């Protein structure tokens, strides 16, 4: 649930993939996206 920790490493993220963006690294961005949305899969599979 939104108490979780995955739910704040998934914001944390969120929070790198838009300090990238700043900086125009949108390699980095693409990436760090797929990881993102990865946590968020975990996230919204597994029970909590």
């Amino acid at each position: 649930g939104s108490g979780s920790p995955l739910a704040q490493q998934i914001k944390n993220i969120h929070s790198f993939i838009h300090q990238a963006k700043a900086a125009g690294r949108m390699d980095e961005v693409r990436t760090l996206q797929e990881n993102l949305h990865q946590l968020m899969h975990e996230y919204f599979q597994q029970s909590d």
